[PDB]
DNA sequence: GCGAAAGACACAGATTTCTCCTTCGCATATAGGGATGCGAAGGAGAAATCTGTGTCTTTCGCAACCCTAAACC
């Protein structure tokens, strides 16, 4: 809570630079990260970061060797989760896959008890961040399957 | 943010070796005497190599933590 309140200068001080051109502009702890739409506006924000950061909180700086540049023809994602380029979260197509596999082999009985509960915890997860992975999986494999494998332990 | 135990960076100075510098001693092609040219050791005084000491850089298995699942810092 005290990082939060010690940087609320640098974020006041940045957030109405980024608004006067059309950027976008947030932090989570100590990331932060920018997205436009215009081509060649983003190659000049490093200086003016490290003009409000030595302006407003002394001490701090930056690590060179952690900056990434990022398009719709490569791989995009904020924090952990997968942005398709029509627009849309996701969470990947390998978990997605994993996830359905381990249903499978439950379906025969060749789960043990551990990953039973992991499964249920990823599962829950993926259906927070997606919101239709239940209705995908009960399509799949009946809702009596799903029901049972859900009301287990 | 930083234990102990070894390196890097910057500044002195010391020393053996090499190289420049007198002093005279042959020499030899011109019938002895004189002259231009070069070889031999002492005695310098210069220069590359080595060694010395003092100031920081990295980053520990560091009395003192909870026991249900997933993600982020």
């Amino acid at each position: 809570f005290i990082s939060n309140f010690v940087m609320y200068d640098f974020d006041k001080s940045l957030d109405d630079w980024c608004r006067n051109n059309g950027i976008t502009y947030s932090r989570y702890a100590d990331d932060i990260t920018f997205s436009t739409n215009i081509k060649d506006i983003l190659c000049r924000v490093p200086k003016v970061v490290k003009k409000m950061l030595s302006l407003h909180v002394p001490g701090l700086s930056i690590n060179e060797s952690k900056t990434i540049f990022t398009s719709m023809a490569h791989n995009r994602h904020v924090t952990g989760v997968t942005l398709t380029p029509q627009g849309n979260l996701s969470i990947g197509r390998d978990r997605k896959r994993m996830l359905f596999a381990k249903i499978h082999k439950y379906s025969l009985g060749l789960l043990s008890s551990e990953e039973i509960n992991k499964t249920k915890g990823m599962i829950a997860f993926a259906n927070y961040l997606e919101g239709d992975f239940l209705l995908r999986l009960q399509k799949k494999y009946g809702c009596e399957l799903i029901t049972k494998f859900l009301m287990e332990g």
